[PDB]
């Protein structure tokens, strides 16, 4: 039934620090808020960032592919 502090971590794209997720606990940006049992905090394998300022960083791709000219 619940995620692991460590294994939310893991799951959310790109993981960073187990540090830097329990500052966003501190921030209270995480919903439904987790149960803390005694040793970590159990998130449901559901609750995430509600009203977070982070879209997308921008990651453009593109390439040159060159040609031939043939005479007779």
């Amino acid at each position: 039934m619940y995620l692991t502090l460590q294994e939310w971590n893991a799951r959310q794209r790109r993981p960073r620090s187990l540090e830097t997720v329990r500052r966003w606990v501190r921030e209270s940006r995480i919903f439904p808020p987790p149960v803390k049992d005694g040793r970590e905090y159990l998130f449901h394998e559901s609750a995430v960032k509600v009203d977070l300022n982070r879209p997308v960083t921008g990651s453009l791709l593109k390439r040159i592919r060159n040609g031939k000219k043939a005479k007779s």
